């Protein structure tokens, strides 16, 4: 076929029922995912390909960058409860990855700050009840799918996206590759 399993994507031998429709998966110390932000808008471009009724979930993950890495995720929990994922996502990259300036908890925080979220507004939900379940979603949804690496994407719990089995010739081409197979999954 045009589409098949073990090449644009593999299929769960445990599908996970109840899942996101649209699950993604990332850490701000993933090179790749630095890439699929910054370079490729891969969210973005599945979002302008899914159909009506479709939400994208996006969650990131603890077992890259040790204790940092679950500083990152109690943040992206804060970011996703204040609904201010577009203007840390960026930043938070940056800072870990091109000018090194995410070294700590506080650090992070700073980032937050300087997007204009207010001090005691972030402290207030860092610190929530709120923030640890969602803290405790975004691990449970990875450890639902068995997932050892990042970036990775999930379609109904049950497909997963391979981006090792598409055109890295072009970068457009990919993109496009990619969401039309998200399309597809999705259609499944």
């Amino acid at each position: 076929a045009q589409y098949e399993d073990g090449k644009q994507y593999t299929t769960l031998e445990k599908p996970v029922a109840g899942a996101p429709q649209v699950l993604e998966f990332f850490s701000f110390f993933c090179p790749h995912c630095y890439q699929f932000e910054e370079v490729l808008h891969i969210s973005d471009n599945v979002k302008k390909k899914l159909p009506e009724g479709v939400k994208m979930t996006k969650y990131h993950v603890n077992f890259m960058g040790g204790d940092l890495g679950k500083d990152l995720t109690q943040a992206w929990a804060v970011a996703m409860a204040l609904g201010v994922e577009d203007k840390v996502t960026v930043p938070l990259f940056e800072g870990v990855q091109k000018t090194q300036t995410i070294r700590s908890a506080s650090d992070i925080r700073d980032v937050f700050i300087n997007a204009g979220i207010k001090g005691e507004e972030y402290d207030a939900a860092w610190n929530s009840f709120v923030v640890k379940s969602l803290v405790a979603q975004q691990e449970k949804a990875a450890a639902d799918v068995q997932l050892r690496g990042v970036p990775a994407m999930f379609v109904n719990g049950k497909y997963q996206l391979n981006p090792q089995g598409m055109d890295t010739s072009n970068m457009d081409v990919f993109v496009q590759q990619y969401a039309d197979t998200v399309k597809y999954l999705s259609e499944k």
